[PDB]
């Protein structure tokens, strides 16, 4: 057929080219392919690749994928183990890694980690200088500085998925309990993706309410008390599902199918990701942690440098410090 | 080929029936024909039938949509003057009535409209006394009472478009000073639907961080000032709007289109919608303003009774008491 | 408590508590079950969404898992367990439990297997929603759908197997691959069983509203299709993705009523020669009612002599059933 | 000020001020421009979107009202105004500018009048935007597509008129509702002149993979799509809404790379015995370098009999026009 369309179509353009958006997903594992079909739902790619280790593996996912291109609108779904494949990209998303087992901290997985992206970082800058990457690897607050220091990129391209989860976890949470859509309740969770993140108490709202205007007994201890228990259901909600089903990937893959739609289509929303915060609310090191960013095209566009109360600039000073306790004990 | 298709189709359902999601649009002008462009877009409604009184502009609307049924997911688009056609419509959305003229208040628009709502909503409830009433036309607040009385419906299914369209355009104005998308601001207008509207400064907010933890200036006073020229331009828009263009039909289209999806799909999102109101913030007439709502497949399913400021409810107050003296002169 | 507070920061105008006017209900939490759930909640088809399996902590991890997404959803209420009396009243009815294949596995050895688990489901499903929609996924899916029909009592309109809406998929995108055009714009269809018997209608075929005359090889994209599925099981041991998308398309047609028309599994008695109650795909008209009309297309003779030997292919292992 | 502290409680990490990746500009903010303005939104495929005219009150309000509606759209820069400058460097302009016809008034005879409105924007187009795709909407659009081709000196892949989309899409719902089936799944073609000599390709007629003959008044049919404007426009005045969607239905195919097949205005000269620069509509593959390829299809004797008549009628007019 290559060879006899060649006289039922005329070509008017001898040179096909590149894609305008190329977007690479490393790993294809739990993580990797519901990112992917969720990057897919959202029709944000005209080129697809697909990067793993695993060629059998690959290649089944890819043509699971490719064959329900029928209900896409993403010409071109590859895969492979050569970076070459991924020249190009505007954005690439790395999934791969070590994950949880039961019971097991994000930090205990930093070594085998930075090891695994000290091999795909280079490879990625080598054929896509200019794309931005997205880390969602575990500990991702850690790995979005690996990242940043093995690529010599920009800090606008070097983001880490961080606390849009924890923060879509909390929204649905409360608004479980009220009854309402989480897209109407807004509070955010910032710092670590893990157990030291931080809810931000003093701007609980629902759809431009502040909580305390509620009701005249939602005050600060109110407040306090019902985070403390919403938190703590935020913090655990990875363990337990790791525990009942083994791993987590479907929120995740929203999510990072949420923050790839503001990238890619320029939106300039913001969004709690992890960026270099040294300088703000005392730190002092070149610790990563979720702060609300602006996202579009270029990345990170802008940073929020907010005046939160006391005790949530101390709890994510005290974030910062768990982050970097293990920080400082890798080697690059 | 109805005659044909007999013999290379196998009939299974002898019994074809209504339509599960039927939407009805009263009037076929500016408003109504964005709305129903917008409707069909969030492809809402298996069946959408217009309803006016001009036969001529009735047909060439309701083909020029058919003729797009390629691009839709709407089998069934219909249109007349009889009210039969609307039978079972599980929402009916009313934009029929007189506009404003440029400088013409919203409120010189009451007792020609009043008449026109004697006719259509009898009408309506005759054939449908399960739908849902989504009142467009102006002024919005008085149509929503008058429709509520004419219709004996009760509260949940009479439902004013209200302040939403005008919380839109506040959020708009306000994240284009800061350069983030409208979504990540969240502030609202209570009130009227009109010049005495009501901006919420206690819940002003930038993706769960109230403005005041922004900077360290963003102070009370700081915040009444930017809403106070803010707000100006909000009541302002549609005037200037209709000095330039005519009338205004996009922005409320869009609008009517987000109170459906809620409404249809069952979503618990909340908006700013015009209900009755007596019993809030010292109000004892039956008056309908916007206050947030819980919007679902029953309509109103449940009415936020917030503690706003003092200033706020004042302000709320008194704009109930514009509407009334208004509402009070009109004889049902 | 804010559970507390809500009593008094809300007022309630309706003391009616109504049912979900779009429940789906997913049987069976597996690589399909799930991959079609979150297909069908990527398309907000469903206000609620019922997920039913025997595993209980699987169910609860994949249901705590989804519902952390609702953010970025529009299905306010998704809940897992295994009481049917959760699935009550549902519109729509997705059943992917049972056995799968292993390589180089028949589908058509699965069926015996998988008889025995629709015999408790199908009837828990009828208890609690009799006027649903069934859509069979699990494999031997034209044999399984007769046997939804057989168990259920629903009429035919309401009970479709998913059939070769995937396989036309997979037809339609490899041979728009070797064109250069997106595969919306070929239109091949495939019939008969959704397996190693299934029928390519090449006298079908058109471009955008052009006949392949106005314009050998698709017998051998067929071959790849009737071997796509072999061969993604021995590299990846399953399939889910497109399945759950072809899904979430038949989904789409049901739930939203668009009359379109798709090659799913229902009775075919009465067409091409064949006497025995056999079920495969032919074309059929989907809607808020199931299956609103079958074509009765007129074929070639090789194509409708292929079809003949496809349901004798399916009657051979379905007359060995015990029902 | 806020536009004051923005610049405290914001770092900026990037001082470059790139420029939008996905610029649309609209050229005229009539009923159409605006219809397709409002589609294009709807898609969410501009990250900037700019609309010019000559009228500058118009223009200002329909800008401010689609702005104000941005809270519901993924567009975050909408620009109205007079000057170019504010269309450089768009990726698709789309030009809807010029006189329409009033009742019963052929589209062939709007062409001078807007051959001169043409030779104002085409080169301010190109100056600014010399890389863009240009979309022709605007009447007679066959013979516009051409002039703009000729004016702008682009290749032939970058300059395409919206053509018979818009007389395919009314053909298939017509035939769709005497069938009863949603109108995606009914493939039928119509080519030649968007106007009252375009031709329906009967032989390439096809339900979801299944021809005509596996299953007179097509010719009937085909008389209501070319008189159906004509119609809308004794009603309503203008047409506005189903070519809104089909500028949308082929930007996207453009913007997102599709690699879709729509049936376009291209030149057709070496093609049905043509041998003058005549465009028309003929099935063309759109992606993001615009058409990547053009069909020669080999159609009934009638069928390309009907084409060069087509051809004829066109370039009786377009032959007439001094450029
Ligand atoms: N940021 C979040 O919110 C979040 C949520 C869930 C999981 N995670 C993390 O995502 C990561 C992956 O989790 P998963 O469930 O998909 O695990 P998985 O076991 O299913 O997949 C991991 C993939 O990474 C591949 N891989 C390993 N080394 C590679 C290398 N050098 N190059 C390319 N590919 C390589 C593996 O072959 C495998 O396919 C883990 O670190 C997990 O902790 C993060
Ligand atoms: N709530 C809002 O935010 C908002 C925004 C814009 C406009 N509006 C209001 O919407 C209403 C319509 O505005 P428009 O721009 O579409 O005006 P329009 O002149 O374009 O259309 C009004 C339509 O109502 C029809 N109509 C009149 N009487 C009727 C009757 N008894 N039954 C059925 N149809 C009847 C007319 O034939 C006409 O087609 C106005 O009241 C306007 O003030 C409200
Ligand atoms: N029609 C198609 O095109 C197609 C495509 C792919 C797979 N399939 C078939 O779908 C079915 C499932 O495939 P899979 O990969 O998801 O297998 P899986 O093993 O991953 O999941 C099977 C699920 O069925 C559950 N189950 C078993 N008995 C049950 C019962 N009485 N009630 C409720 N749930 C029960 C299991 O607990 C399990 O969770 C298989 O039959 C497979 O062959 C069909
Ligand atoms: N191809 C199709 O299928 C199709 C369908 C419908 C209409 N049309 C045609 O689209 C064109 C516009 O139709 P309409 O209903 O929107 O007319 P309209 O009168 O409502 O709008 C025409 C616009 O063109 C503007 N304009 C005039 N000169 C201009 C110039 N130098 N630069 C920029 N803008 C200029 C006008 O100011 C006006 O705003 C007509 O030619 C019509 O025949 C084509």
């Amino acid at each position: 057929m290559h060879s006899l369309k060649e006289e039922f179509l005329i070509r008017l353009t001898n040179e096909d080219l590149n894609a305008s958006n190329k977007i690479t997903v490393i790993g294809v594992g739990a993580v990797g392919m519901a990112c992917a079909f969720s990057i897919l739902n959202k029709e944000l790619a005209d080129e697809l690749v697909l990067i793993d280790v695993v060629e059998d593996k690959l290649k089944g996912e890819m043509m699971d994928l490719q064959q329900g291109s029928l209900f896409l609108k993403t010409p071109n779904i590859i895969a492979g183990k050569d970076y070459e494949l991924t020249a190009n990209s505007k954005l690439v998303v790395v999934t791969a890694g070590a994950r949880q087992q039961e019971g097991e901290s994000r930090l205990n997985l930093v070594q085998r980690n930075v090891n695994i992206f000290k091999f795909i970082i280079p490879n990625v800058v080598k054929y896509s200088p200019d794309c931005i990457l997205l880390i969602v690897s575990n500990p991702v607050d850690i790995l979005t500085y690996v990242a940043w220091k093995l690529s010599g990129f920009p800090l606008n391209r070097v983001i880490g998925s961080g606390c849009n989860l924890d923060s879509a976890r909390f929204r649905y949470l409360v608004s479980e309990m009220i009854g309402i859509h989480p897209s109407n309740f807004h509070g955010c969770i910032l710092g670590e993706h893990g157990d030291s993140s931080v809810p931000i108490l003093s701007g609980l709202n629902i759809a431009g309410m502040s909580i305390k205007n509620l009701h005249t007994d939602i005050d600060t201890v109110f407040i306090k008390d019902m985070c403390k228990d919403v938190h703590k259901k935020v913090t655990e909600s990875a363990y337990e599902i790791i525990k009942l089903k083994g791993y987590t990937s479907w929120a995740i893959g929203l999510s990072v199918g949420d923050l790839s739609c503001s990238l890619i289509k320029n939106l300039r929303k913001v969004h709690p990701v992890s960026t270099l915060v040294k300088g703000q609310f005392g730190i002092d090191n070149e610790v990563f942690l979720s702060v609300p960013c602006v996202l579009g095209r270029n990345g990170i566009s802008e940073v929020f440098k907010p005046k939160l109360t006391v005790e949530e600039e101390q709890q994510l000073k005290n974030s910062a410090e768990t982050i970097w306790n293990t920080q400082k004990d890798i080697q690059l």
